[PDB]
């Protein structure tokens, strides 16, 4: 219910959606993220192998059991309801592993907001089409011992500025002790999705357990009206080994989903006989009907 979830986001800054993935969709997403981040308790990897891998990896991924979820139409509908626009873009997406203390020290982030674009070009607004929506799709069970996300509330609800005197969107413990007294962990079963507005005060946390790792898919979405904000940048060409997965994603996605990647919408001046032709060449089997010029 986009109206219900948007109301939770508006009033408390976050909403936890249980069982966002279930059944085969969940098992497939778990298997896909496990191809990147192993588990020495369950496979033949070691702490040395784990330390040699990067623990955060950007979209697009090697499986559409990960690539499709930031573009899920249930998520898009929530964001459209909250922002009041359909002209949305995926700002970023990455997968992440946080390993237990047997694999090295794990440290907490400071409480912060994510209301800002990366360039800080202009100050954020927390209303209307200027809001940002973040998702964390948990692919392992998350307890207080396994690096839960911590949340407080929307910055304005706490009276704290989006730009602090230190010149960032982060809140030090010495300047903002009351925020740390109010923070709470989000505990969640695998397949749950945490949604939050970017102006919420929140943080990642250290993994306190010795063994295991938390696995999650991250993404965030903005309205194109916030035109100083970048959509997710990646580099790929048809020659690349990862192209086939991305090509297959583009064929699978519906027009409403492709829109978040900056795809030219139906009726856009981009579409001509030649660009329809090259679209079918690059994505064989894609449905060109919504884009055909009159
Ligand atoms: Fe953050």
């Amino acid at each position: 219910d986009s109206k219900s979830i948007a109301a939770e986001l508006a009033t408390r800054g976050y909403a936890l959606v249980p069982d966002f993935l279930t059944g085969d969709a969940l098992t497939e997403a778990v298997a896909a993220i496990e191809t990147y981040f192993p588990d020495p308790e369950a496979d033949d990897s070691t702490a040395d192998d784990v330390a040699a891998l990067k623990h955060a990896v950007p979209f697009p991924f090697t499986s559409n059991a990960l690539n499709r979820h930031p573009l899920d139409l249930r998520v898009i509908s929530v964001v459209e309801e909250l922002l009041g626009t359909t002209d949305l873009r995926m700002t970023s997406s990455f997968i992440q592993a946080k390993y237990g203390t047997a694999y090295g020290e794990s440290k907490d982030q400071r409480l912060h907001n994510d209301a800002w674009a990366a360039s800080s070009l202009v100050h954020p607004r927390a209303d209307g089409v200027y809001q940002r929506v973040y998702g964390i799709l948990y692919l392992t069970d998350v307890t207080e011992d396994t690096a839960p996300t911590y949340v407080v509330d929307r910055a304005a609800h706490l009276g704290v500025p989006l730009l602090t005197p230190e010149g960032t969107g982060a809140y030090s413990k010495e300047a903002y002790p009351e925020l740390y007294e109010r923070e709470r962990p989000v505990v969640v079963s695998k397949g749950s999705l945490l949604l939050f507005v970017g102006d919420i005060v929140h943080r990642g946390s250290a993994y306190h357990g010795h063994l295991g790792r938390r696995l999650a898919l991250f993404f965030n979405i903005h309205g194109a009206q916030a035109r100083w904000t970048d959509k997710h940048l990646w580099s790929l060409r048809p020659a690349h080994p990862d192209w086939g997965t991305f090509r297959d994603l583009m064929i699978e996605l519906e027009p409403r989903q492709r829109h978040l990647l900056g795809f030219p919408p139906p009726g856009d001046d981009y579409w001509t006989e030649e660009t329809i032709k090259h679209l079918s060449e690059m994505y064989p089997g894609i449905d060109v009907e919504p884009y055909l010029p009159a």
